[PDB]
């Protein structure tokens, strides 16, 4: 799509050049924000395709506070292997915190009911914030929240969101995070009954790996087509009761895919 | 200043009319992001006179993880009454989250330090955030952290750094913000034998309350005057060991000041 397109392209421009912890080289820029109107479309990008299924599992998973893969294999989604120990356990990370973020007193906020407690019963609030950068638990992590900070906000029955990634993979990790997070302001706005508004991308150390230069120029060539239409066949009973089948994306008609290798 | 200005101006613009928690009704649109080069100058607002003696008063008071408002007094800085209790106490807010955020298991993080250590050791980190939103102890705070999420990037010798501000009043507290963490930003730098990059502010429910439209159009029709420079008079042994009268604003040349009341 256009703002993404408009961000590869302002990388390669400006970005500066900065090594990441692997040794592979990145051009990398430092802030960056782009606004995406959920009534205009899923923001799903088309300039190469992308399989939803994972994504959808993925945030199902989170939503169920869990951070073992298990759950991600019966369902044959492998996206969170490379970071699992041999028992499938990634650490506190994201699902964790999102429900069960511990205090130094023994308890565990569940910050995604907070949150829609506020949106029902007080959408003015200023502080309806989704953190999962704990302090406490960095280091028992996996590895550390690339996206780890987002807050909503509501205006005129509308919904809006903005998240915060400290580190962005724009050509692989960008789009994957993106439609994962449109995916649930839309369940959000189900649930209070609200209707979508814009989902605003914010990042900090936004880069492209030196080794996706040609993938980069590739997609950068390609015209976006137009976005497709997410629809939800149901209204479950709560945030955590949607199950897979429950999304249908459609009108989704997107150039090929483009593999991103990368260095280990 | 003129990104400032900007702001001013699209918030009466765009801006829809919300409520806050007073009553007081506020104009405000949620995700903007402006940049500051921090080597065009220091980015005190000149429109409208502001005194950094608070500012400065202020940071300091942060670094020390002190959360009384006891040394505050002994300057005469009454920022902070409004909220302190008969003791001076705040709760745990900005000062002991950045200096000792407390672990489930018992342990204080310093932030701070840790940020050092980073800056200094791994500088191409991008995990160099430093959070006061511990959702653990948000009831024990007085307010909220308006401000509560900030990360640093460095590059070419240049240090930068994006504060994230989900709330904020941009006629009052808005510009003390930029020039507190600006200043922030600079002693950082010093530490760490760096230059100064950019200072990026990002903020999610940006407004303007609605008993606030006189002086905004009154400031918005001065013009910008040039920024002042900010010089450090010295390099003390660490981050904690600055003092007021290390900090010297040279060429600051102002308009006059605006009051701004509020409801209460």
């Amino acid at each position: 799509m256009k703002q993404y397109l408009e961000l590869m392209q302002k990388v390669l421009d400006e970005g500066t050049q900065k090594n990441d912890r692997t040794g592979t080289g990145t051009l990398s820029i430092f802030g960056h924000q782009m606004r995406f109107n959920l009534q205009d479309g899923f923001p799903l990008v088309t300039t190469k395709r992308c399989h939803l299924r994972s994504i959808i599992h993925e945030l199902l998973w989170f939503l169920q506070g869990d951070t073992n893969i298990a759950y991600l294999h019966e369902n044959n989604v492998t996206i969170w292997d490379e970071w699992a120990d041999e028992n499938g356990d990634l650490g506190p990370v994201y699902g964790k915190q999102w429900r069960a973020w511990p205090t130094p007193d023994g308890r565990h906020i569940d910050q995604i009911t907070t949150v829609l407690n506020q949106l029902k019963n007080d959408p003015d609030s200023r502080r309806i914030i989704v953190s999962a950068w704990n302090v406490g638990e960095l280091d028992k992590m996996a590895l550390a929240p690339c996206h780890a900070f987002f807050q909503f906000y509501v205006a005129d029955g509308k919904l809006s969101c903005q998240l915060y990634q400290q580190s962005c993979d724009v050509f692989l990790g960008l789009p994957f995070n993106i439609a994962s997070y449109a995916l649930l302001v839309h369940m959000m706005a189900q649930q209070c009954d609200l209707e979508v508004g814009d989902f605003v991308w914010t990042g900090g150390d936004t880069h492209l790996y030196s080794n996706h230069m040609d993938q980069t120029h590739l997609q950068l060539s390609r015209e976006p087509r137009p976005l497709p239409k997410l629809i939800i066949k149901r209204k479950p009973e709560s945030i955590f009761d949607y199950r897979f089948e429950d999304f249908e994306i459609e009108g989704y008609d997107p150039h090929p895919g483009i593999k991103a290798p990368v260095a280990i």
